[PDB]
Formats: C-alpha cells, sequence, structure tokens
C-alpha cells in the first residue's frame, strides 16, 4: 500500500464542503503594512487558527493592473478555512507589469517564512502562487522562476510573455469565455498550450464570464482551487476527485482541459 499522506488537513472532501462559502477551519487576519513589507506593498495574511493538526501550506496572491488587495481579498478566508496560510499583497505601485509582480510574489511569501508573525504555522517548503490578470502572468513568472514552488493559480492571466515551456510546477489556469481584456485567445489558452506535456496543468473556461470574474465570490473558481491546491500543495489525492469535469453538466465550465503525468 501507499505510505500514508502527513499533509493531509481537515476531513474527506465533498462536493457540497467544497462549494460551501466557508471550509472546516476557522480563520483568523493579521495584516501586514506596505512600509514594513520589504520587496511588495503590504497585505493581510489568512491563516487558520487551530494547529492541533500540523503546518500548512502557504499561498500568495497578487492582484491586477490597478487593482488593490480588495478585488481578491475574497480568497483570503475562503482558501485558509480548508487549511492554508493565504496573504493576499498590494503591489509596490497599481501599475505594475506583470515581471515585476513575480518578484513581489516570492518577497511576499519570503516575508511569510522568515518575517511574519504566522511563521510557525507555515511548512516552508510547501508554497504556491496565485494572481489575477497581470498577477496571474506574475504568477507564471514566479513559477518558472521558482520551480521550487508546489502549484500556481493564474486567474484570467495577462503576460506580454506567450512562452511558458520552462515551467515546472502544476499550473490551473482559468479563463472567462467572453474576456475582452485578457482574451483567451491570445493569452490564458497560448499560456496553457506552451507549459510542458511533462508537468501537470489544466486550463478552466468559466461560461460566458468577463474578465472581473475572478473579483467576486466565485463557486468555481473556488471550488478547484482548493481541489488544485491541495491536490499539489499537500499531495492530497482525495481531491482529484474534484479535477476531471465533464463540461457539458457544468453551466458554469464552458471549456476544461487537463493533463497529468503524475
Ligand atoms: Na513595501
Ligand atoms: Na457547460
Amino acid at each position: 500500500h501507499m505510505a500514508a499522506n502527513p499533509y493531509e488537513r481537515g476531513p474527506d472532501p465533498t462536493e457540497s464542503s467544497l462549494e460551501a462559502s466557508s471550509g472546516p477551519f476557522s480563520v483568523s487576519q493579521t495584516s501586514v503594512s506596505r512600509l514594513s513589507a520589504s520587496g511588495f506593498g503590504g497585505g493581510t495574511i489568512y491563516y487558520p487558527t487551530t494547529t492541533s493538526e500540523g503546518t500548512y501550506g502557504a499561498v500568495a496572491i497578487s492582484p491586477g493592473y490597478t487593482a488593490t488587495q480588495s478585488s481578491i481579498a475574497w480568497l483570503g478566508p475562503r482558501l485558509a478555512s480548508h487549511g492554508f496560510v493565504v496573504i493576499t499583497i498590494d503591489t509596490n505601485t497599481t501599475f505594475d507589469q506583470p515581471d515585476s509582480r513575480a518578484r513581489q510574489l516570492m518577497a511576499a511569501l519570503n516575508y511569510l517564512v522568515n518575517r511574519s508573525s504566522v511563521r510557525s504555522r507555515i511548512d516552508s517548503s510547501r508554497l504556491a502562487v496565485m494572481g489575477h490578470s497581470m498577477g496571474g502572468g506574475g504568477t507564471l513568472r514566479a513559477a518558472e522562476d521558482n520551480p521550487s514552488l508546489k502549484a500556481a493559480i493564474p486567474l484570467t492571466p495577462w503576460h506580454t510573455n506567450k512562452n511558458w515551456s520552462s515551467v515546472r510546477v502544476p499550473t490551473l489556469i482559468i479563463g472567462a469565455e467572453n474576456d475582452t481584456i485578457a482574451p483567451v485567445s491570445s493569452h490564458a489558452k497560448p499560456f496553457y498550450n506552451s507549459l510542458p506535456s511533462s508537468t501537470p496543468k489544466a486550463y478552466l473556461e468559466l461560461n460566458g464570464a468577463s474578465h472581473f470574474a475572478p473579483n467576486s465570490s466565485n463557486t468555481t473558481i473556488g471550488k478547484y482551487s482548493i481541489a488544485w491546491l491541495k491536490r499539489f500543495v499537500d499531495n492530497d489525492t482525495r481531491y482529484s476527485q474534484f479535477l476531471c469535469p465533464a463540461p457539458h453538466d457544468d453551466s458554469a465550465i464552458s471549456e476544461y482541459r487537463s493533463t497529468c503525468p503524475y
């Protein structure tokens, strides 16, 4: 038999538990000021209250162009309530390009491990990155330049670079069908196609959604982000059951591609 996974947290998942507003863990918050944050413009840290089940993995989430922390803040308690330490960040300037946001994502993870007040609750060897729009472009660049990351979830990503053939981090790209700012035909889909065949990857296209779909509470985005982070940050195979959907059975999903090598 396969060895027991020590990174498993929370009870066995179901479809109703993943689509719920909150997970099985209570969440507390703490803030990081812009001036004390070295490399990024501060943010808020979301962490589970209880530690009796062991340490958790850390996730850094970046907003998009001319966007602040509040546009992605709903992912904070949504992801943390399932057993993750999440930091939503602000950028140094609201006009920072994707390559600049990639550096600020790793700087936020560096703060979580070395300087944050919740560093004792974090497993430093299991980190992930997320982002919306240009933050999603910075997510791809961070995963390419930091292969030690466990997962990466670009949300309607935007980037001038379409070549991501060196990304070794399991990447879940979530695109919007009617995206007019970062069209999937020139952004999300070329990003997914350029990812290596040996890298676990998936492309989720939201049916009839706009570019700002990730800026509000979304059941589809929340369920598959939890499943992806659980599957690769925690190696939790209990969440693999949620990663093989049929788009014709979900009105919120218009497309789904996925390749798993391991
Ligand atoms: Na700063
Ligand atoms: Na559908």
